[PDB]
């Protein structure tokens, strides 16, 4: 019945319209080195993140889950001013990020302590029970996180973890995977540990283009989000016009109630601004939170989707997801 | 002649006796991502950290370098705490970690952006030239590290900044090598890109036991460190009974004006407490900042090494370093 937001407990009931997967800040790990060139400046990030906001409410969202990792920048308490100027609802997660992109040391040699993953299971509830640092924001969910192709030993001490939480909180997961690997067995090892899968969302599904593939992880009877709308040419991401080709053969076969949609956009960069060479920056145009509503729906629509699957998808689901 | 310290330039004949390498405060990359249970108390922590200076204050140190890199928790205002709570010169470092334990992702994409060399560059030159952050806080040495066996491509695009940065500028450079690997590869790595010789200090150096891999760093003309005295079993360290016959073999053949002694001591811990199992603990129990003077040093005055070369390696020596 209610879920933790960055400004408290919110009915379930009210989410409304959800974008399952945004970031208003994030920084690969290390950018903290690059402070002196790469300087956080309060004021015009949330500009920049207020603007994002009101972008996403002029399409009738109400809801964003940031999943940003623990590791990768994550700050609760200027969701939370984002969040308090706009009225958007913002839930805010706990984890680290895969072992490839993430910081690993830290949890690496608590491993070696042989502590690790009940440390990362006590931050978990500490961080869905208590609160994060002294903000007094709960996470809404854990975020988790495998490398290309595999889930590494580091990684599955958080899957580990997440699943013992789960089960104690009724907690919502979320995933990124790599590169369009690991969905089915993501699933199949949270199931393994005792996890609920109406509880978990596979995340970066859309960066496989096989079908069968998306089949095999949605008979783990989990969700699935199409969470990288606008990104091309990057990071081994397909095109939107694959992405799209993909997510209508599923709708056809009758998948809506286990299907979000959402573009993973970074709004606010931490660390050092750059510019991306071209073609890079052709191919990246549409990476902004309006893309799904200006481009993706209408392309969908124009292939004959209907307003009740796009609704279960943007908002019975995430219902649903988080009751 | 004047060296950047943490409460600004200092002329080095002032320096005195001196650590070359101790870290106030340090942690392993991810240590941020336990904010909640692993938080920084900063009382506390400059409490010990006072407490860890006048210990050494005792002993007649008059400057401590502080190579922490900028990717595991350096923190200059913090380390200005301490010198002016205390009276010591403290001389910090820019620079980031080897690949295996750092944080990579952050450098690794502006690598793919083209840009990362110029701009580890331009971090040095912002760092040891204009101010860290906006501290005021200039450093006074560039850290470089290499993992076991291997400068990684990563880690080559350091080394390569570094040597520019140091044409420029004149500065130090400090390195660490991982599990007694890679001395004379630094120092050859370093003199094919034009960086000064007596203006290096190749560091952890006590990790190989064999005194002809140690002639074959010193025959590039850098300095070499001895500076992990009381680490014992972990971190692949030999024993410190190892470290002070491969020292003696040395001095037998005069090399005292190139090696200097320290113990790499970590103060503060960022992030949770730990303990150490026994039989670790117990190997480790000699790991703090007295060590040298209490121990190490006497154990060489009794076999004969005289006071004069004692002097050499921790007055003389940094000073020479630093003109
Ligand atoms: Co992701
Ligand atoms: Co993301
Ligand atoms: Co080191
Ligand atoms: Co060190």
């Amino acid at each position: 019945e209610m879920v933790e937001t960055v400004c408290g407990p919110v009915p379930v009931e009210q989410l409304g319209k959800t974008l399952i997967h945004e970031h208003f800040l994030f920084g690969y790990p290390g950018f903290q080195g690059d402070v002196t060139r790469g300087t956080f400046r309060e004021d015009e990030s949330l500009r920049v993140a207020v603007e994002a906001a009101e972008k996403m409410k002029r399409h009738g969202i109400q809801t964003v889950v940031d999943p940003t990792p623990n590791d990768c920048g994550r700050n609760p308490a200027f969701l939370r001013r984002v969040a308090e100027e706009t009225g958007l609802n913002i839930i805010c997660a706990t984890g680290y990020y895969y072992e490839g992109e993430g910081a690993p040391p830290y949890f690496q040699f608590r491993r070696l302590l042989g502590t690790a993953e009940d440390d990362i299971y006590d931050m978990f509830m500490a961080e869905l029970t208590e609160g994060i640092a002294d903000t007094g924001i709960k996470a809404g969910v854990i975020k988790l996180a495998s490398s290309k192709g595999r889930i590494t030993e580091y990684e599955k001490m958080f899957f580990r973890a997440a699943a013992r939480a789960q089960k104690e909180t009724g907690a919502v997961i979320i995933t990124h995977t790599q590169e369009g690997t690991m969905g089915p067995e993501q699933a199949a090892y949270l199931l393994e540990h005792g996890a609920d899968p109406k509880k978990i969302v596979i995340g970066h599904m859309c960066g496989n283009t096989d079908p069968d593939y998306h089949r095999k992880t949605l008979a783990y009877g989990v969700y699935i989000a199409f969470d990288r709308f606008g990104i091309q040419g990057m990071v081994g991401a397909p095109t939107d016009e694959e992405r799209v080709r993909t997510l209508l053969a599923l709708l056809r076969d009758g998948y809506e109630k286990q299907i979000m949609l959402s573009h993973d956009t970074v709004n606010v960069w931490l660390g050092r601004p750059f510019t991306l060479p071209e073609p890079f920056a052709e191919m990246m145009k549409n990476w902004h939170v309006e893309h799904l509503f200006v481009n993706i729906i209408p392309a969908l629509k124009n292939e004959g989707i209907r307003d009740e699957v796009l609704e279960q998808m943007f908002i019975g689901n995430p219902a649903a997801l988080f009751s």
